[PDB]
């Protein structure tokens, strides 16, 4: 999925902000998919739709995942200085995984502990 997968950037500034415009870029597209299933799940009957509200949330959270990550292992050690308020707080967003820093059985259990206290 070329959505899934970003591009190649370099450690400095001007690459950080190549990183950052393609990032709205594939934003769209997965972000709209991600509002049209949450729309299709309320707008819409509940049923026949609620997979494709998982899916979606699916799909988005691997998109962010792999973004992030590349964002982490890039501009980790200049995450901090970048003299610009802008792509600063846009890398310090990005750089943020979440619970997608924990291995694979980890995040599998903690996902399946939020759904049984959801329940
Ligand atoms: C909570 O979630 C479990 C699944 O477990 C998920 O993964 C774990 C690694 C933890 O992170 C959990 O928090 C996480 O939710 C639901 O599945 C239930 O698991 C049990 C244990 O495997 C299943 O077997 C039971 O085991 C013993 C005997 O071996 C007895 O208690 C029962 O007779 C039963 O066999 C159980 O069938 C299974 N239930 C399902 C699949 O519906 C669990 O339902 C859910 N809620 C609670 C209250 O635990
Ligand atoms: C960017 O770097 C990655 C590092 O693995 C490489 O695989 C990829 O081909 C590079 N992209 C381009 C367009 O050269």
């Amino acid at each position: 999925d070329p959505g899934l997968q970003p591009g190649n950037f370099s450690a400095d500034e001007a690459g950080a902000q190549l990183f950052a415009q393609s990032y709205n870029s594939s934003a769209e597209q997965v972000l709209f998919q991600s509002v049209a299933a949450s729309w299709a799940h309320d707008t819409n009957i509940t049923a026949e739709n609620a997979r494709r509200q998982e899916e979606a949330a699916l799909l988005s959270q691997e998109f962010a995942e792999a973004w992030g990550q590349k964002a982490k292992e890039l501009y980790e050690p200049i995450w901090q200085n970048f003299t610009d308020p802008q792509l600063r707080r846009i890398i310090g967003a990005v750089r943020t995984l979440g619970s997608a820093n924990l291995p694979l059985a980890k995040r599998q259990q903690y996902n399946a502990l939020l759904s049984n206290m959801s329940r």
